[PDB]
């Protein structure tokens, strides 16, 4: 599924990441946007072996299994498929765990390079909220 923005903000919204850890909402719809292209079927491989999925795209090396990263943990116990679906709710239960590992958001090099610093809130302007 391709989601509208406005649609990913509320769906964001009802599953508690709107100021979760501090974090706004506009936050995370950038982060997915810069990520995933607000795709959830978006994946992408990594220089070590590991591969990203989903709207905001999840590694194998730490947090769910593929079959293909060996070493690897699957931190959110999750097979890295279930990330894919056109329903978010691993990807938010997921990306809650993440965010509170002590790296907040600069867990995603593409919100850090890409939102950090900017005016995130422009993301969700327009939205019915
Ligand atoms: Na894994």
């Amino acid at each position: 599924k391709v989601f509208g923005r406005c649609e990913l903000a509320a769906a964001m919204k009802r599953h508690g990441l709107d100021n979760y850890r501090g974090y706004s909402l506009g936050n995370w719809v950038c982060a997915a946007k810069f990520e995933s292209n607000f795709n959830t079927q978006a994946t992408n491989r990594n220089t070590d072996g590991s591969t990203d999925y989903g709207i905001l795209q999840i590694n194998s090396r730490w947090w769910c299994n593929d079959g293909r990263t060996p070493g690897s943990r699957n931190l959110c116990n999750i097979p890295c498929s279930a990330l894919l679906s056109s329903d978010i709710t691993a990807s938010v239960n997921c990306a809650k765990k993440i965010v509170s590992d002590g790296n907040g958001m600069n867990a995603w090099v593409a919100w850090r390079n890409r939102c950090k610093g900017t005016d995130v809130q422009a993301w969700i302007r327009g939205c019915r909220l």
